């Protein structure tokens, strides 16, 4: 609803991922959507986050929303 934050698409490659702590690094392509350039950040897993098998090194593609100070990864996937 209309509090809510919007839905942020962005592609990028697998830094690191530990699923029992939620965490992904992700060294992204720039997010014209946020003003953000390349950069490295810590992306979060939730348990409604829609993942395919995703492992270090990967080519992603994938969506989040920032809500505070964590970006809650909606979806993700390996991509070309
Ligand atoms: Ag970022």
């Amino acid at each position: 609803m209309e509090a809510q934050p919007q839905v942020i698409s962005a592609t990028g490659v697998v830094k690191g991922i530990d699923l029992e702590s939620k965490k992904i690094t992700i060294h992204h392509d720039p997010i014209a959507a946020v003003n953000w350039p390349e950069m490295t950040m810590r992306f979060t897993i939730t348990p409604q986050t829609k993942m395919s098998e995703i492992k270090t090194g990967d080519k992603v593609a994938f969506n989040f929303v920032q809500q505070g100070n964590l970006s809650l990864l909606q979806d993700i996937k390996v991509s070309q």
